[PDB]
C-alpha cells in the first residue's frame, strides 16, 4: 500500500513523517518537492498500517502547517510502482 | 499511439490520476513531469478510445484528492513529440 | 533559418503547442525548457517561413488548451542556429 | 535527541536564526533545506529543553530580518526522519 | 577581455531574444542563462568593455519588445572573487 | 559575516562586486532559494563587513531590489 501526506512547508512535512513512523509499521520512502512550497511525504507498508500512518501524519501536520492532501492507494498498479 | 495528459496542482492528486488511468483502461503510463508552482503532469499512451476513457477516469479520481488544472488527448501525435515525453 | 518559441504556463498547453508546430510545418522540435513557476518554453527550428507557420499554429493550439505567455520567432544564421540556446 | 525547525521566507532570516540558535543553547546545527519559493528550513538537534530555547531565540531573531513561516520541535524523533533531513 | 554584461528578463523567450541581439551586436561570448525563480532569467555575456556595453544595450532594447526587462548592467573589470560565481 | 539579499541576480552580482571592491572582505557565499531571491555573503573583520554591506546594498539598489542587508558578528 502507498500513503501520501502533502503539506505547505517542509516543517509540517517533517512532523507528518515522524508521526507516521511513530503511529504504525510503515517505511518512510522520502519526500518530493513540487513548488509553491508544497512537499509530499511518502510511506509504504500494509494497508491497515498505511491508513493508520496517514491519518496520524495528517492530524499532526495540521498543527504545524496547512495539509493539502492525504491519500492512500491500497494496491497501486505496477506501472505506477515503476514511476514512484 | 494516442497521448493523454492530466495536469494537477499537487503530486498526491497526480499519483491518484496515474493509478486511476492505468486501472481504468488499456493504457501505458509514460511518466510524470514537474514544472514548478505545484504543477504535475501525468502522461499515458494507448489507442484513442482507451486514452479518452483513461483521462476522463484520471481527472475524476484526481478531483476527489486535489485540484485538476488540465486534461487533454492528442489522438494522433507526431513522432517528434515522443522526444519530449517522460 | 529561424528559432521559434512558444512559452506557456502548464505543460499540457506546451505539449499541445509542440505537436501542433510539427504537424503544421516542416520544422524540427528542439525540445522544451523549464524555468520554474509552471513556465515552459517549446523551441522549434527550420526555414523562416516554416517557423512562422509553425509558431502561429502552436500558439493557437496552446491558447485552445491553456495560457500562452509569449510567442516569438528569431531569425538565425543557417550555420549556427542553436548557438544562443541554453 | 530532539529536533528543532525554524522555517523562513528569505535566506538572510534563516542564517540569523541559525546564529541565534547555536548561540542561545547547547544545540548542534543539522543544516538548511530549501524547498523553492524563497522558503528555507533551519534544523538543530539537542536535548529537548535546549532545543525549545534555541528555536524560540531563532524565530524571534528571524522575524526582525524576514518572515517566519513555521517553528516546531519534535522531542523524540525516530531515526527514520534522517532520511529527509539536509 | 573581461567585462561582464547582464540582461535579466521575466520569461525565457525575452532572454533568448536578448542573447541573439547581444551576440549579433558585438564581439561578445555568451556565458549562459541563470534561472532564479519568479520566472526571472539572466543572460550573461563576456567581452571587452566596448563590446559588452554595446551588446547589453542591444539585448535590453531587443528583450523589451518581446517581454519585460528587469535589470541591465555592465561591470568593466569584475573582482576575482566574483569570477568564482 | 555580512549578507546582502536581492530580488534578481544582476543586483546580487553588483552587490558582491561592490562589497569586495569597497573593503577588506572575501566573498564566501552565493545562494539561490527561489522566488527570485539571491544572497551574497562575505567574511572579514566586523568593520570591513559593516562597510562592505553598506557599499553592496547601495550599489545593488541602483540596479535592482534589495530585500535584506545584515551583519552577524561572530
Amino acid at each position: 500500500a502507498l500513503g501520501m501526506v502533502e503539506t505547505k512547508g517542509l516543517t509540517a512535512a517533517i512532523e507528518a513523517a515522524d508521526a507516521m513512523v511513530d503511529s504504525a509499521n510503515v517505511m518512510l520512502v522520502g519526500y518530493e518537492k513540487i513548488g509553491s512550497g508544497l512537499v509530499t511525504v511518502i510511506v509504504r507498508g500494509d494497508v491497515g498500517a498505511v491508513k493508520a500512518a496517514t491519518d496520524a501524519g495528517a492530524a499532526a501536520a495540521r498543527n504545524v502547517g496547512e495539509v493539502k492532501a492525504v491519500h492512500v492507494i491500497p494496491r497501486p498498479h505496477t506501472d505506477v510502482e515503476k514511476i514512484l
